[PDB]
C-alpha cells in the first residue's frame, strides 16, 4: 500500500537528528550544473525539518554511476553542497565521504540547526550492493561490509527521511539499510506516494492513461496493469506502431517495431475488451525519411501507410483531435511517454497540443498525473511542471509502480 506510509509531516523532529535520503542526482557540464531542480525540489523537507527544530539534518545521496569506486573529481557533490547553500540561505558543511569515524562524529551531536552533505553514497560499492573495478570488472559486496556500511549511515541521525522516489525501486543501502526506529517519507515522496495510490488505489473517473514513448517491448506490464485501473487508454509513441501494423494490417515502414510483442497485441486488445477500455490508437502520422532532427517530412494515415524508407515520428492533426477527445472526457489522467519525437521541433506537435490539452483538464479539475523520465522533461521543456496536478521526479521508480510492483524504498518506510 502507498497510502499507509509515515511521512515527515507526522514525524516529531524537535531536538532529534535527521538523516535525510535525497535525490540530488543533477546534470552536470564539468563540475558545473546546468539544473539545479532536483536541489530546489528537496528544500520543503529541509526547512521544515529545521524549522521544526531539528538539531541537525544530514543530507545523502548519489551522483552519476561512479559504480562504487571513488571519483572525487568526476562526480563528487562538492557543487551540490554550493548550490544547496545558495537555494537554503545557510551553510552547508560538505564532508568528502558518507560513511566512517571521521563521518560519524560529525554527525554524532552537532550544533543545534546544523544542515551536513555527505560524499556521493555510490564512492562505495555497499550502496548498489554490486558495482565495477576500474579494470571494469564485476564486484560484489561482502556480507558483513553491507552491514558495516548501513550501521555507519544508521549512525548519523535519529530518524531517517526518505526524499528519494527516484531510488525508491532500488534495494539500495540508503533505501532499505538505514536501522532507525522511524523512516519517513519526505514531501517530495508524500507527492508521489499521494499521486500514485490515486492512479492505483483509488482513482477519480474517468481515468484515462496516456501511454507512449518508444519501445513497446518495455511497455508490455505498464500496460497490462494500467488497464486494470483505467476507463480509457490512449497508445501513442513509436510503440502504437506494432498495435497498427498487427490490427490494420498498416503499412509502417521503417517506424519501430517489436516482432515479438506483435504477438500479444490481440491478448491486450482482448483484455481492453474485458474490462470496458475504450483504446484510442493514431490515425495519421508525420512522417520523416530518416531518424534525424531536419529530415524531410511527409504525412500518412493508417490507409495511406507510411513510404516504405520512412518513419512515422509524430501523429497528426486528427489524431491530436481523437486524443483531446479523450482528455475532454477523463476526470484523472496518467500519462507515462510522449507521443511522438517531441526533442525534435518537427515531430514535438502532437506531444505539445496533448500537453496544452492536459493543462487544460487540470484547470477545469481534472487530477492530471505525468511520470517517466522523458514526459517530465517534456513538461520542464514547455515549462507546465505546475500547471499539471504531478510531475514525478523518479522515471523508472514511476514506471515500476504503474506496473504493480512494490518499491523496496517504499516498503521499507514505517507502517501508520
Ligand atoms: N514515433 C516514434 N518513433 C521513435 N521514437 C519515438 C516515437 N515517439 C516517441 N519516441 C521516443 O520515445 C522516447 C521516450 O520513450 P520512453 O523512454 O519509453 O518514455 P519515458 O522515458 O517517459 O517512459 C523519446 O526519446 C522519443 O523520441
Ligand atoms: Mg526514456
Ligand atoms: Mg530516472
Ligand atoms: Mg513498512
Amino acid at each position: 500500500s502507498l497510502s499507509n506510509k509515515l511521512t515527515l509531516d507526522k514525524l516529531d523532529v524537535k531536538g532529534k537528528r535527521v538523516v535525510m535520503r535525497v535525490d540530488f542526482n543533477v546534470p552536470m557540464k564539468n563540475n558545473q550544473i546546468t539544473n539545479n531542480q532536483r536541489i530546489k525540489a528537496a528544500v520543503p523537507s529541509i526547512k521544515f525539518c529545521l524549522d521544526n527544530g531539528a538539531k541537525s539534518v544530514v543530507l545523502m545521496s548519489h551522483l552519476g554511476r561512479p559504480d562504487g569506486v571513488p571519483m572525487p573529481d568526476k562526480y563528487s557533490l562538492e557543487p551540490v553542497a554550493v548550490e544547496l547553500k545558495s537555494l537554503l540561505g545557510k551553510d552547508v558543511l560538505f564532508l568528502k565521504d558518507c560513511v566512517g569515524p571521521e563521518v560519524e562524529k560529525a554527525c554524532a551531536n552537532p550544533a543545534a540547526g546544523s544542515v551536513i552533505l555527505l560524499e556521493n553514497l555510490r564512492f562505495h560499492v555497499e550502496e548498489e550492493g554490486k558495482g565495477k573495478d576500474a579494470s571494469g570488472n564485476k564486484v560484489k559486496a561482502e556480507p558483513a561490509k553491507i552491514e558495516a556500511f548501513r550501521a555507519s549511515l544508521s549512525k548519523l541521525g535519529d530518524v531517517y527521511v526518505n526524499d528519494a522516489f527516484g531510488t525508491a525501486h532500488r534495494a539500495h543501502s540508503s533505501m532499505v539499510g538505514v536501522n532507525l526506529p522511524q523512516k519517513a517519507g519526505g514531501f517530495l515522496m508524500k507527492k508521489e506516494l499521494n499521486y500514485f495510490a490515486k492512479a492505483l488505489e483509488s482513482p477519480e473517473r474517468p481515468f484515462l492513461a496516456i501511454l507512449g514513448g518508444a519501445k513497446f517491448a518495455d511497455k508490455i506490464q505498464l500496460i497490462n496493469n494500467m488497464l486494470d485501473k483505467v476507463n480509457e487508454m490512449i497508445i501513442g509513441g513509436g510503440m502504437a506502431f506494432t498495435f497498427l501494423k498487427v490490427l490494420n494490417n498498416m503499412e509502417i515502414g521503417t517506424s519501430l517495431f517489436d516482432e515479438e510483442g506483435a504477438k500479444i497485441v490481440k491478448d491486450l486488445m482482448s483484455k481492453a475488451e474485458k474490462n470496458g477500455v475504450k483504446i484510442t490508437l493514431p490515425v495519421d502520422f508525420v512522417t520523416a525519411d530518416k531518424f534525424d532532427e531536419n529530415a524531410k517530412t511527409g504525412q500518412a494515415t493508417v490507409a495511406s501507410g507510411i513510404p516504405a524508407g520512412w518513419m512515422g515520428l509524430d501523429c497528426g492533426p486528427e489524431s491530436s483531435k481523437k486524443y483531446a477527445e479523450a482528455v475532454t472526457r477523463a476526470k484523472q489522467i496518467v500519462w507515462n511517454g510522449p507521443v511522438g519525437v517531441f526533442e525534435w521541433e518537427a515531430f514535438a506537435r502532437g506531444t505539445k497540443a496533448l500537453m496544452d490539452e492536459v493543462v487544460k483538464a487540470t484547470s477545469r479539475g481534472c487530477i492530471t498525473i505525468i511520470g517517466g523520465g522523458d514526459t517530465a522533461t517534456c513538461c520542464a521543456k514547455w515549462n507546465t511542471e505546475d500547471k499539471v496536478s504531478h510531475v514525478s521526479t523518479g522515471g523508472g521508480a514511476s514506471l515500476e509502480l504503474l506496473e504493480g510492483k512494490v518499491l523496496p524504498g517504499v516498503d521499507a518506510l514505517s507502517n501508520i
